[PDB]
């Protein structure tokens, strides 16, 4: 055991030597796209390819069950796994081929017009979706999509399917199944998940409807069933995953804005620095680690002039040195931005916190958490208080129903959101479970389509298409579930930091700003990284070691009502019990 305690020690001086490494390039190509550099990187990932294979190796050597040092015990858990390295080198080979078949499938597919017009996913397309009123044309660009994109991946899944689960088993679950569910630490994972979202219902069901009268006056009783469920198609997003694309067909009340923060922010000479500089202070009143110097000068918060080529999604990155963080966002000075950065700060704040730990613990207490700690510091932002408190809005009338338009603009996002971001995690580990197989693929996922979120496919779908492949996270072999824990206990911590920070009254009201002591309750929290079960820090920030629903319902309490009530004034008939309706042609 005291080799064990040596191993962890030589681990980690090689290990930050080799993602720093990593980092370096990764960072360097992100925002440096000559092509030289991809080459760079790409040497690089054969080190971190022989680093992580030579040392999971050893790893497989200690026997954790009978160790006692809590720390080494996870430490060494999860090095074990060696994931595609597990895999026979022919197979391995095989999977890294059949991979990247996959992905350049699905990063060339196009929409072509007849004319050979042709329409990339982004942002050609996805401007479609959010834009056009038409039903025909978003029915072509959403079938169309799901036509030459969608059905080409059956080229492979099948074979990917099965590797995965060879290389799972190897790792030492029953499936790939079981190897992702193993990361919330927690064997009901699906008990929890599935009460988690039946407490919804009740609000998400009330939205659902509503959403469908507002359908109902645009596509007409000819394409809207007020008493079935919604055509899938026009939800606004090439996915139906969030809905705010479509907020002002659903708007509760216009009148909204007191002022435009956009015009605003202009006014007040707003600059992609000066924005994040807002949120570092916001962050030093939370009395939280104030951000490292280097940082100014190595982030990138502008779309950069010198012919360099940038990846735009915006995100934050460490690099494992205690002194290295950075942000990459291609800033406009707008309100939409203002969320992304603190959201940004908010994932950098997290960073800092745990650079104590060795790097093989300097992950989230789950995958949510750091996923959710980047909500959390954001949403006060845009309440009507701190939209307020820096002038970003003058003074407005003091309506509740400013209150709703917001609540219901981030529901439409926070909540639409939940019910996909489950039934994709759920399919795949159905899926990799063999109790699901291609020939009923597109059953399955259509009939999990309806039973969580309400939906039908706006026209009728036989073998020889393979829907899912529509969704990048399927065949980039990414999980989802991760944001569904992030939408939910983003709001516990919401809470917890106003309980502790004493607000009362509506929730939505509460802001944060300055509270010694509810930065300092999440601080405790972050500390521990990825050392412990989420359990432990979970209950550190909110006084409950299991998740709950119920602090979002009572966030959202007020916008129930409202929509709730709304029901009743069009008799509007809550769920989708007439499954079998689609637009009539
Ligand atoms: C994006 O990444 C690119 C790669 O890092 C950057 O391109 C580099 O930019 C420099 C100028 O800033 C170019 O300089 C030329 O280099 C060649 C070859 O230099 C190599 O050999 C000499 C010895 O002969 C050695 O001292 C160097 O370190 C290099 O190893 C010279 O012949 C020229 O006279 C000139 O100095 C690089 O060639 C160029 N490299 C590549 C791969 O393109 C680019 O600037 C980056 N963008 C930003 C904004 O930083
Ligand atoms: C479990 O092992 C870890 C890993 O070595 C121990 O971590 C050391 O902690 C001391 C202070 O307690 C530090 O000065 C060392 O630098 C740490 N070493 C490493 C490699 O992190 C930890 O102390 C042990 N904990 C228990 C409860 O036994
Ligand atoms: C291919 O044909 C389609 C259909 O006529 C064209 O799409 C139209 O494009 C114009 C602007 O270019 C829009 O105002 C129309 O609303 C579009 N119609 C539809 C049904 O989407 C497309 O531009 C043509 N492309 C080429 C290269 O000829
Ligand atoms: C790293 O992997 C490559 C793969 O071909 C191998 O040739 C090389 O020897 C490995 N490095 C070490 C130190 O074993
Ligand atoms: C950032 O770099 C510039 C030189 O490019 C220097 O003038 C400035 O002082 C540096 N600031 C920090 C904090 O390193
Ligand atoms: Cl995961």
């Amino acid at each position: 055991e005291a080799e064990a305690s040596k191993f962890v020690e030589e681990y980690d001086r090689t290990s930050q030597v080799v993602w720093n490494e990593y980092a370096e390039a990764n960072w360097n190509y992100n925002t440096n796209i000559t092509t030289e550099t991809s080459k760079i990187l790409l040497q690089k990932n054969m080190q971190i390819a022989n680093h992580t294979l030579k040392y999971g190796t050893q790893a497989r050597k200690f026997d954790v069950n009978q160790l006692q040092n809590t720390t080494i015990k996870r430490i060494i858990k999860k090095v074990q796994d060696l994931e595609r390295a597990a895999l026979p080198a022919q197979e391995l080979e095989e999977y890294n081929k059949i991979l990247l078949d996959m992905e350049t499938t699905y990063s060339v597919a196009t929409v072509c017009h007849p004319n050979g017009s042709c329409l990339q996913l982004e942002p050609d397309l996805t401007n479609v979706m959010a834009t056009s009123r038409k039903y025909e044309d978003l029915l072509w660009a959403w079938e169309g999509w799901r036509d030459k994109a969608g059905r080409a991946i059956l080229q492979f899944y099948p074979k990917y399917v099965e590797l995965i689960n060879q290389a799972a088993r190897l790792n030492g679950y029953v499936d790939a199944g079981d190897s992702w569910r193993s990361m919330y630490e927690t064997p009901s994972l699906e008990q929890d998940l599935e009460r988690l979202f039946q407490e919804l219902q009740p609000l998400y069901l009330n939205l659902h409807a509503y959403v469908r009268r507002a359908l109902h006056r645009h596509y007409g009783a000819q394409h809207i069933n007020l008493e079935g469920p919604i055509p899938a198609h026009l939800l606004g997003n090439m996915w139906a995953q969030t809905w705010s694309n479509i907020y002002d067909l659903v708007v509760p009340f216009p009148s909204a804005p007191s002022m435009d923060t956009t015009e605003a922010m202009l006014k007040q000479g707003w600059t992609p620095r000066r924005m994040f500089k807002e949120a570092d202070d916001f962050f030093t009143s939370l009395g939280l680690l104030p951000v490292p110097p280097e940082f100014w000068n190595k982030s990138m918060l502008e779309k950069p002039t010198d012919g360099r080529e940038v990846v735009c999604h915006a995100s934050a990155w460490d690099f494992y040195n205690g002194k290295d963080f950075r942000i990459k966002q291609c800033t406009t000075v707008n309100l939409e931005d203002l969320v992304v950065a603190h959201h940004e700060m908010g994932h950098i704040q997290y960073f800092m916190q745990y650079k104590d730990l060795p790097v093989a613990l300097r992950e989230g207490a789950n995958p949510g958490f750091h996923e959710a700690i980047g909500d959390v510091l954001a949403l006060s932002v845009s309440t009507p208080k701190h939209l307020h408190s820096l002038n970003l809005l003058s003074s407005e009338g003091g309506s509740d129903e400013h209150d709703i338009n917001f609540l219901m603009k981030m529901a439409l996002d926070k909540i639409a959101f939940i019910p996909f971001s489950y039934l994709v995690d759920q399919w795949r580990w159905r899926v990799f479970d063999g109790s699901i197989t291609k020939e009923n693929y597109n059953q399955e996922w259509w009939s999990l389509r309806l039973k969580y979120q309400g939906l039908c496919p706006p026209v009728p779908r036989t073998q020889g298409d393979f829907d899912p492949g529509a969704k990048f996270h399927i065949p980039s072999s990414v999980p989802y579930i991760r944001y569904f824990v992030s939408f939910i206990i983003q709001f516990q911590f919401h809470e917890a930091l106003c309980q502790a920070a004493g607000h009362t009254g509506p929730l939505h009201k509460c802001d944060i700003y300055q509270s010694k002591e509810a930065g300092q309750r999440l601080a405790t929290a972050m500390k521990l990284g990825f050392s412990r079960p989420w359990p432990e820090a979970m209950q550190l920030i909110t006084g409950q070691p299991n998740m709950s629903a119920s602090a979002m319902l009572s966030y959202f309490k007020p916008l129930l009502d409202w929509l709730r009530t709304e029901n009743e004034l069009h008799g509007e008939k809550l769920g989708w019990p007439q499954y079998n309706w689609t637009p009539n042609s």
